[PDB]
């Protein structure tokens, strides 16, 4: 599923992500934009052999099981395939664990490089929320 910008903002809000760990909704929408272009089915292999999954490109090295990332963990206790669903519940619940891990949203390198410090409210501007 390819979400619309305001559609995803509303789904993220419904699943409790707005201001989660102090990160406003626009931060989450901005991160999803540059991780996946709002496509729940996005996958991207990493040089280390892990794979990133879903709207927030959650990595198999630590967070989900895909059966092919040697020495990895599954700290969200989910198959990585669950992160590709049209229903964003699994991605949101796992992102809550990731953003609580110590470095906030810097865990998402693209958030640090393309969202951090910018006018992230632009990503929810005009949306009925
Ligand atoms: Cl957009
Ligand atoms: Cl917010
Ligand atoms: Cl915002
Ligand atoms: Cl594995
Ligand atoms: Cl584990
Ligand atoms: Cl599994
Ligand atoms: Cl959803
Ligand atoms: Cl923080
Ligand atoms: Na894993």
């Amino acid at each position: 599923k390819v979400f619309g910008r305001c559609e995803l903002a509303a789904a993220m809000k419904r699943h409790g992500l707005d201001n989660y760990r102090g990160y406003s909704l626009g931060n989450w929408v901005c991160a999803a934009k540059f991780e996946s272009n709002f496509n729940t089915q996005a996958t991207n292999r990493n040089t280390d052999g892990s794979t990133d999954y879903g709207i927030l490109q959650i990595n198999s090295r630590w967070w989900c099981n895909d059966g092919r990332t040697p020495g990895s963990r599954n700290l969200c206790n989910i198959p990585c395939s669950a992160l590709l669903s049209s229903d964003i519940t699994a991605s949101v619940n796992c992102a809550k664990k990731i953003v609580s891990d110590g470095n906030g949203m810097n865990a998402w390198v693209a958030w640090r490089n393309r969202c951090k410090g910018t006018d992230v409210q632009a990503w929810i501007r005009g949306c009925r929320l």
